[PDB]
């Protein structure tokens, strides 16, 4: 399996990419100031050539953060460049969706 | 068993949400000016309370658009409000990602 670590120290663990492009994996968040660190969270998404999307549900056996992240990005020159959006359960405005950029490199 | 149509007339068909919150279904794009109209594309994502992510691979046996869209949003007052990001195979810049807002009502 295929591990990718971003600038914050978080790691995407890719367990499979189906011939359909269906991606399955887990994620360990290590980003300072966020909840749900150091423990595995499930990943689903798509790979289409060098394009990728993947999303993480922030609940597991031990810690919940009432939120989901979706990454949209692309593989080029040894890195996956992504834009992410994080939505909190019970939100009432797109104003409350949090966003940023993660760069992932092989680890 | 759960269909949602946006302001552009596109429809998200949620076929199942697992107890894990894993979403599966298909999507029929009817958004003027885009490719991959009128035929079902596959959906994966997560539901967490009122929070939802889903992502469509724009590949099927009928037409392919070499792209992926990821939606991030929430259910509120009977509609799903979403921000989306569309990435194209072979992209080299975050500048080439396209973004928008979709609002879905039950259909
Ligand atoms: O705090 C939460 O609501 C759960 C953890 C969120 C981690 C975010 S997801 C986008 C960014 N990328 C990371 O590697 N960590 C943060
Ligand atoms: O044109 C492509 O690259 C394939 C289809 C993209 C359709 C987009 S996804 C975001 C927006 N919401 C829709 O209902 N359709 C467009
Ligand atoms: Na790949």
């Amino acid at each position: 399996l295929s591990a990718w670590t971003n600038q914050s120290g978080s790691t995407l663990y890719i367990q499979s990419v189906d011939p359909s492009g269906s991606l399955s994996g887990y994620y360990i968040n290590r980003a300072a100031g966020y909840g749900c660190q150091n423990t595995p969270y499930p990943v689903t998404g798509w790979v289409y050539g060098t394009a990728i999307t993947f999303t993480v549900l922030w609940e597991n056996a031990t810690e919940s953060c009432n939120s989901i992240t979706a990454w949209t990005g692309f593989y080029y020159q040894g890195q996956i460049t992504t834009l992410w959006q994080l939505v909190i359960n019970g939100s009432t405005s797109t104003g409350q969706i949090i966003s940023g950029e993660d760069i992932f490199k092989p680890s």
